[PDB]
């Protein structure tokens, strides 16, 4: 979850 975290952002 710390991968999607900020991957979230953008994505």
């Amino acid at each position: 979850a710390n991968i999607i975290a900020p991957l979230l952002a953008p994505x």
